[PDB]
């Protein structure tokens, strides 16, 4: 059948949405993004910190948030030609405002009725609570879906995605799927160039590039107990944010902003490499996804960190990177409504298999 | 099949906990109470007023909520001699820390996912968001079962709040929230003599109202409203009380009648040809009040609903088991003309074991 995969990331800057056809595989027909307004984004970046009136606030963004959602969904279904009867369900992983695994909840808001009254489709929502519920980080979900896609009992390999945050899946032949957050994506370097350049990117890695890693600010960054940690593990705003960042820079002498932008691509690129290594390291292939993967200097510096194995691109393994973690989501509802299983508990530390998400019927 | 139902009202005092079988009709089969203890009645408390950091705060009183609610269910069915298997699924409201229909929002906590995971039993749980999501009040949610049990009469609970089904002959159902039930006569009673409730309605009882209180109390715009309305601790507590404010027993004496009258007086606004009237809750058997009922409604049979064959205490609960088994037949639960709803919907979420 035919479902839709709606995500929104890390980023704050739109909506993922994805049309997927199922069957025997996972055949991508369609996507659509739209931008997040300015208003919308601060109001979500408010909430992922502790603050006044929260149950009240979140009830209304959270309106908002569907409401655009809806909007998107309409928008391409008109431009592929199709009506809503046509979709079996939307997979919504609605909007994470809070991860605290070690406390044992997870907060993705999203109101799933109000997108089914909108939408006129049955929604499958809130895919990670069920994980945590049974232990588990309830992060990354991905692993089972990159496993349907890529898994090969010839050769091991890493699928990873690098957005605001990072994390790997591992594809060890013979072997239960294992995996987790790296780290820092893109968000430091985001967060980075957004404060001193106004810029919401680095384009290419670009201004990263022009500047020289200090290897002092590195090996501080680097000695952050999570990048120590080994097994499951799952990160988010809480603990790699610009605070965080400011926090190592205000004990030394005023560096250059460019330097420090240098400093944090190569944060993401070892954080990932020695996290990766440490777990697989007969590693022969690495598939990139996320925005990342179109970081050229990133990219680089990955396959020079990982010599042993082939740093490539998901788009030449028929994958579009951006689309990846939509599809992802999509296929999470087809995985529900079959009742099998969506968490992987090798990745998230969970107790066993679950099926994942909730039911809201259009 | 066999449902539970789970239900922690406004009193928070503990959970109700009803198992039902459902065929051609709905039978009580058992039920089951668990006290609440104090400290999780008191923060829950404070998460039903705006407060700091209320996202974390709220996760952790729901995982706690959830444990007892499981706790509950293993009881219930070692008690009853059934495994967790030959239950279809719970029907769970949760709990209602915010009810803001204005805004288009209401917030009932109480983590499904674990639920289904701690019971091994499938849960349908956040049955009235569907509604405001349709441009409805949310509450009350019992008329549709109240419908199929007793379907011209009214059919009445009197628990914290208040609330009625019109049942009238060849016309859709109506129905909304009066006003306070017992709410305002336990914060009075707590906040003066320690206890949590007042027995029979004695101490009220000793006491004489006070008509001008009454009118004052009466002039609220809740009352006097219409068609579709739901309220809760928003409006009706003891700030509003005392904000209004003589002797304890009397405030109690007035709290009584408040109820009687908002109760009747809505009633009998929307269903004068009242012949009936069956009454569930706690208020059912509040002596006192039962009696003022039946002389502010003289038309009308005023009866508690165990001379019916349903005990009021568990009539709730029922309702949302039941409301689990309409969601997995995808029917209807709401009654549009008492929400105010675009329409009919399939109210909850499916969270399977
Ligand atoms: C709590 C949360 O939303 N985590 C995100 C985040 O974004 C990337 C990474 O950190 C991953 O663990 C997860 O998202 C992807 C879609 C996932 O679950 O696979
Ligand atoms: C928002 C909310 O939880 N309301 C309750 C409350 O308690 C009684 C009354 O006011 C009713 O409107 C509702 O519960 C019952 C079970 C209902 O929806 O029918």
């Amino acid at each position: 059948p035919r479902y839709l995969g709606l995500m929104s990331g890390t980023s704050l800057d739109g909506m993922d949405i994805v049309l997927i056809e199922q069957g025997d595989r996972t055949t991508l027909l369609a996507s659509h993004y739209l931008p997040m307004p300015a208003g919308l984004r601060e109001d979500i970046l408010a909430l992922c910190v502790p603050g006044p009136d929260e149950i009240a606030r979140a009830a209304e963004v959270e309106q908002r948030w569907v409401a655009l959602a809806a909007q998107g969904v309409r928008e391409l279904l008109l431009q592929q030609q199709m009506s809503p009867d046509e979709v079996r369900a939307i997979g919504s992983h609605g909007q994470t405002i809070r991860h605290e695994p070690a406390r044992h909840f997870t907060v993705q808001i999203g109101n799933p009725a109000l997108l089914a009254e909108l939408t006129g489709i049955d929604v499958v929502a809130d895919f990670r609570r069920r994980d945590v519920a049974a232990g588990g980080q309830g992060a990354p979900l991905v692993p089972a879906f990159h496993q349907a896609l890529f898994g090969d009992d010839d050769t091991s390999r890493a699928v990873l995605n690098i957005g605001g945050f990072s994390n790997v899946s591992l594809l060890s032949p013979g072997k239960p799927v294992r995996g987790f957050d790296c780290g820092p994506g893109n968000v430091l370097m985001d967060a980075w160039i957004h404060h001193q350049r106004g810029e919401h990117f680095d384009r290419d890695g670009a201004w990263a590039a022009s500047g020289q890693v200090n290897h002092a600010l590195l090996a501080s960054l680097l000695a952050d107990e999570f990048f120590a940690a080994r097994g499951p593990k799952s990160t988010g705003r809480e603990r790699f944010n610009l605070p965080w960042l400011q926090e190592h820079l205000a004990r030394h002498p005023a560096l250059p902003a460019a330097d420090i932008q240098a400093t944090l691509l190569e944060l993401s690129a070892r954080s990932i490499s020695e996290s990766l290594l440490d777990a697989q390291p007969d590693c022969e292939e690495v598939l990139v996804c996320g925005g990342g993967a179109f970081n050229t200097a990133l990219m680089k510096r990955l396959a020079m960190l990982m010599p042993e194995a082939r740093v490539a691109s998901t788009d030449e393994y028929g994958i579009p990177p951006a689309w990846m973690e939509g599809m992802a989501f999509a296929w999470l509802a087809h995985r529900f409504l079959e009742r099998l299983p969506g968490n992987c508990p090798d990745v998230t530390g969970a107790l066993g298999p679950r099926t994942l998400g909730a039911l809201y019927p259009a």
